[PDB]
């Protein structure tokens, strides 16, 4: 019964190997992976590969593997699908472990911009919950940390990281994990999968898709949001992509929103995150 090799890029940097069904579905292979995580809060999680256009996609979990990746390598990444808006309702420390970890890469990436001082607090507490208490021996006013931060590091950062470490005496890897946390999710890109496109008039937008709706980024002085719940229809068709908005109180009529994606596969692409970022955070 013939297998086919998967190889996954973990959040920690390290490659997870196994053995598939050729036939099976995604939930097959992140089954495996979560199992290997000893993650149990699975829903939150999800697998992604690039396709033949080297762009990013979600596996879906109830479809064969073979249908997604196509002509590709079995090659994945696993990540935060939905960010939760409060970490701290997570039932477990090691749901909020990997969700750092992604958050991490989120912010050293740029996809998470981040203020100076967020840069450092966030850093301090992952150096609080990795080292443990601050101890100068291993620092001189020299110190470089092998801790990736940000997206650019300076010096002034580092002293600011170990300014605060200093400050975090006591603290337990759990605790300071769920500071870093509380910081994170005030961030006003928390949780945001941007899509680049253009309004109806050809102008470029960006769209963000997250827990608690769809925003356009216009101009930097106008950004619109839609609360899921004003969304009764997201729909795709060619390169174009639309949602239908509740009508109003006492408005007749709903309205339809139209937007020109990059091409079919990036229209086709937000009309599922959306979906599903709909269905998750009605239910949560
Ligand atoms: C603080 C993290 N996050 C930033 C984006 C914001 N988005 C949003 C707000 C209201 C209605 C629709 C929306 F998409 C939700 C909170």
């Amino acid at each position: 019964p013939k297998s086919m090799q998967c190889k996954v890029i973990l959040l920690d940097g390290s490659e997870y190997t196994c053995d598939v069904e050729k036939r099976s579905r995604g939930q097959v292979l992140f089954d495996k992976v979560c199992e290997h995580l000893n993650l149990l809060e699975k829903d939150y999680f999800g697998l992604t590969y690039r396709d033949a256009e080297n762009q990013k996609n979600w596996l879906d979990p109830a479809k064969e593997i073979k249908k997604q990746v196509r002509s590709g390598a079995w090659h994945f990444s696993f990540n935060v699908k939905f960010y939760p808006p409060d970490p701290a309702q997570l039932s477990e420390d090691i749901t909020r472990y990997y969700l750092c970890l992604q958050l991490r890469d989120d912010i050293v990436s740029g996809r998470l911009p981040c203020s100076f001082v967020t840069l450092a607090l966030l850093g301090s507490y992952t150096v609080q919950s990795e080292l443990g208490d601050y101890d100068p021996d291993e620092c001189g006013s020299d110190y470089i940390s092998e801790f990736r931060f940000a997206p650019n590091h300076t010096k002034e950062l580092e002293d600011k990281v170990i300014e605060l470490h200093k400050s975090h005496r006591g603290m337990t890897p759990a605790e300071a994990e769920m500071h870093f946390l509380e910081n994170a999710k005030k961030l006003s890109m928390y949780g945001v999968d941007l899509h680049h496109a253009k309004d109806s008039e050809g102008v470029e937008i960006m769209l963000g898709v997250c827990a608690s709706g769809l925003l356009i980024y216009r101009d930097r002085l106008r950004i619109n949001r839609f609360a899921w719940p004003k969304v009764l229809k997201i729909s795709y068709k060619r390169n174009n992509f639309y949602i239908k908005i509740r009508p109003g109180e006492f408005e007749q009529f709903e309205s339809t929103i139209g937007f020109k994606l990059p091409n079919h596969r990036a229209a086709k692409r937000l009309w599922k995150v959306c979906v599903e970022h709909h269905t998750f955070f009605r239910l949560l």
